RNA sequence: CAUGGGCCC
RNA sequence: GGGCCC
C-alpha cells in the first residue's frame, strides 16, 4: 500500500520489547542459522547501519492502479470464483449473535481472552475482560456504543502497529525483517465476525481444493486429501508471493469486498463496509501515525480468508489475462492465504503471469529459486505447503507433512520462559513423520531432563487421525 | 503472558 | 493457557 506519508503525534505507543523468547538445551547443541526477530533498533546483533523501523514500512512500494478493462476482468474473475464460493457453502450468511462472534459457531473458534485490544483500549489501560465477558460472551458499554455506531457507518479507527517476537532465519534478523502485526480495535474485530462470521465458519469446514482453500484444515490428516487429489495432475507449481499482505491493490480489494460479500448471497449490506474500512488504514507506529492506502492488515479479523480468496482469483485473472477459454476447471489450487499450490494438466506458462499479476501489484516468483523460472513437471513431492513437504508414509501408504530438520530445530532451540515441557508435547506430533532415527536426533538434548512422547504412541495417534479404520487394519 | 484466522495437547 | 503454520 501507498503511504501518503507518515506524521508526528503527541501520544507515543510503547511495543519495543525485548525478546521473551530464550536459548535451550537444544540450541547449543544444533547451533541453528535462527534467532529471534529484532524488538529494538538498538538490539546489538542487528547490522548497523539498521533502523529497524524504516524496514517495517518498507513493503509500503505503492499501490498499483488498474485499467478500467482489467478492473472488469477482476470483477468477473471475483464474481465467478464467487459463484463457485457460494455454490459449495450456500447463502446462509446472516449476521452472527454476539453471543456466537464472541462464543463461536461449529467452525469458527471463540474470540481469545486474555489478547490485546487495540486502540485505544491500550491509551487507557484496559485489557479485553473490561469490555467482553469472554467466556460470557457479554459486550460492555463503549463495545455496545460502538456496536451502535458501525451500524451506523459513523465508525471510524485506527490500527496498533506490533512486532513478531517469532524466530526467523539469522540473516532476515539481520537485515530487520521483523513481522509486523497490525491490530485492530476489538470491538472491530468482533462486528466483522458478527458480519461475516457464518461464512467463515462454512469456509473452515469446507476446506479442500473445490474452494481452493485450506483454512480450517488440520495438516496431519489433510494431507491425506490433498496429497492424492494434487498427484491426480501432470503439473503442480509451488508459488512464492512476497509483500503479498501489503501489495492488495485498492481495487483488487475493493471488487473483491464488493462480489465476494453481496447481498444477493444472503450477507448483511455491512459486511462490504467493515471490510472496505481495511483498505486505507492509520497504522499508529508510536508516534509516527503513518497514513496508509492499499494493503490489508496482516492481522485483521479473517486476514487469513481474505488474503486466500484473494490468491485465488488472482490465479484466475492472470491465466484469464493471458489466455482465452481459461475456466475455473482449467486448473486447480489450494491457499492459506500467502501459502499456494497449484496443479495443472494444460502445460501452463507462469513466468508469462509474472507480469499479469505485477499488474496487480504482485510478485510471484518459483519456489525452487536455484533455477530461474517456472518449470512443467514438479509433481506434488517436490513442494511445500505451510512448511511442510509431501511424503508417503512407509508403514501405511499414507501422506504425511514433513517439516525440515533445520526448521523443527529452530523451533526446539527457543522457548518462552518455563514452557519447554509443554511445547515439546506439541512439536512431538510435528516431528512424528519425520521417522523414527531423526525424531529420536532431533530430541536427545531433553532426555532424562524432560518427558518425551515416544515414538511408537505418535505415530498410532496419527495412524488412527488419518483414517481410523486402518488402526483397525493394522488388526485381521 | 502479539493481532487475525485456522488447526494440535 | 501453550505450540505451530498462515
Ligand atoms: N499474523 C497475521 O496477521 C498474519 N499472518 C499471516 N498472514 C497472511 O499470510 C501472509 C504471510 O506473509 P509473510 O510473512 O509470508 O511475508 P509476505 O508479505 O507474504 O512475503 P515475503 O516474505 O516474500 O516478503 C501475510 O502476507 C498475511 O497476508 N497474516
Ligand atoms: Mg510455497
Amino acid at each position: 500500500g501507498l503511504i501518503v506519508d507518515t506524521r508526528d503525534v503527541e501520544e507515543r505507543v510503547h511495543v519495543m520489547r525485548k525478546t521473551k523468547l530464550a536459548p535451550t538445551v537444544a540450541h547449543g547443541v544444533f547451533n541453528p542459522e535462527f534467532g529471534p526477530a529484532a524488538l529494538s533498533n538498538k538490539d546489538p546483533r542487528l547490522n548497523e547501519g539498521v533502523v529497524l523501523d524504516e524496514v517495517i514500512f518498507s513493503k509500503h512500494k505503492g499501490d498499483t492502479k488498474m485499467s478500467a478493462e482489467d478492473k472488469a476482468l477482476f470483477r468477473r474473475c471475483a464474481a465467478d470464483y464467487a459463484s463457485r464460493l457460494h455454490s459449495v457453502l450456500g447463502t446462509a450468511n446472516a449476521p452472527l449473535s454476539i453471543y456466537e462472534a464472541i462464543k463461536g459457531v461449529d467452525g469458527l473458534d471463540a474470540m481469545e481472552p486474555d489478547t490485546a485490544p487495540g486502540l485505544p483500549w491500550a491509551l487507557q489501560g484496559k485489557r479485553r475482560g473490561a469490555l467482553i465477558d469472554f467466556e460470557n460472551g457479554t459486550v460492555g458499554p463503549e463495545v455496545e456504543a460502538a456496536l451502535k455506531l458501525m451500524e451506523k457507518r459513523e465508525y471510524k479507527f485506527a490500527c496498533q502497529t506490533f512486532l513478531k517476537d517469532e524466530i526467523r532465519p539469522m540473516e532476515k534478523v539481520r537485515a530487520g525483517k521483523t513481522r509486523i502485526v497490525d491490530v485492530l480495535p476489538v470491538e472491530h474485530i468482533l462486528y466483522t465476525r458478527m458480519m461475516i462470521g457464518r461464512f467463515c465458519a462454512q469456509m473452515h469446514s469446507n476446506n479442500g481444493p473445490q474452494i481452493g482453500s485450506a483454512v480450517g484444515c488440520n495438516p496431519d490428516v489433510d494431507w491425506q486429501r490433498f496429497g492424492t487429489h494434487f498427484a491426480q495432475y501432470r503439473n503442480v507449481w509451488d508459488v512464492d508471493y512476497s509483500a503479498f499482505d501489503a501489495n492488495h491493490c485498492s481495487d483488487a480489494m475493493n471488487i473483491m469486498f464488493e462480489e465476494v460479500f453481496r447481498t444477493e448471497f444472503g450477507f448483511h449490506p455491512n459486511a462490504e463496509w467493515i471490510l472496505k474500512t481495511l483498505v486505507n488504514t492509520e497504522h499508529a507506529y508510536e508516534n509516527k501515525r503513518i497514513t496508509v492506502e492499499g494493503g490489508m492488515p496482516s492481522g485483521c479479523s479473517a486476514t487469513s480468508i481474505i488474503n486466500t480468496i484473494l490468491n485465488n482469483i488472482y490465479v484466475l485473472y492472470a491465466l484469464r489475462r493471458h489466455y482465452e477459454g481459461v475456466e475455473l476447471d482449467t486448473y486447480t489450487m489450494i491457499s492459506y492465504g500467502d501459502d499456494i499450490v497449484v496443479a495443472s494438466d494444460y502445460d501452463l506458462d507462469f513466468e508469462a503471469l509474472k507480469p499479469h499479476f505485477k499488474s496487480l501489484g504482485q510478485t510471484i516468483t518459483p519456489a525452487d529459486k536455484s533455477d530461474k523460472g517456472f518449470v512443467l513437471g514438479h509433481s506434488i513431492t517436490d513442494v511445500t505447503f505451510l512448511k511442510r513437504h509431501f511424503h508417503m508414509d512407509y508403514g501405511t501408504g499414507f501422506y504425511k507433512p514433513v517439516m525440515a530438520s533445520k526448521t523443527l530445530e529452530a523451533i526446539l532451540s527457543f522457548a518462552r520462559r518455563g514452557t519447554i515441557q509443554e511445547k515439546l508435547i506439541s512439536v512431538a506430533g510435528l516431528a512424528v513423520h519425520s521417522g523414527p532415527d531423526e525424531y529420536r536426533r532431533l530430541f536427545e538434548p531433553f532426555q532424562g531432563l524432560f518427558e518425551i512422547p515416544s515414538y511408537r504412541s505418535l505415530y498410532l495417534r496419527w495412524v488412527n487421525a488419518v483414517c481410523g479404520d486402518a488402526a483397525a487394519l493394522e488388526h485381521h
